[PDB]
């Protein structure tokens, strides 16, 4: 589990969003398992802008923060997970490491912010859904 906080954005795993997320829906985007929806407060984090493919994120099923290298985003295929069918996952950057199902919505962050959250595991890979492409989370 986890989310990020951006102005008045909430962006979630879509597989985890909530019936509340979905009442109050932004955007969202099967292909990229990316769900925003609308909050009354203001959020802490602050989205990287930028290309970095160095960073850390959280695993939850290791209590750990872990420094890892990762690929930059694209059109990856996905084996079958606990919550999606194998398929083709779109804005999906790879890096080496653990992630379990329950490890979705752990924050990656580089040197200038959130770049993304944990979307898929297995197999000695932790996959996390690029944001940083959403400009948009910064206005209105
Ligand atoms: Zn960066």
């Amino acid at each position: 589990s986890g989310a990020i906080y951006v102005g008045n954005y909430r962006v979630v795993n879509r597989h985890l969003a909530t019936h509340n997320d979905w009442a109050n829906l932004v955007w969202e985007d099967s292909s990229r398992d990316l769900l925003v929806s609308s909050t009354t407060a203001q959020g802490c984090d602050t989205i990287a802008r930028c290309d970095c493919q160095t960073g850390v994120y959280y695993c939850s099923s290791r209590r750990k923060h872990y420094p890892v290298s990762f690929s930059k985003p694209s059109l990856i295929f996905v084996e079958a997970s606990e919550y999606y069918p194998a398929r083709y996952q779109s804005h999906l950057m790879l890096a080496v490491g653990h992630s379990e199902p329950g490890d979705c919505g752990g924050i990656l962050r580089c040197q200038h912010g959130v770049v993304g959250i944990v979307s898929t595991g297995g197999n000695g890979l932790v996959g996390f859904a690029d944001v940083r492409d959403l400009l948009w989370l910064d206005e209105e």
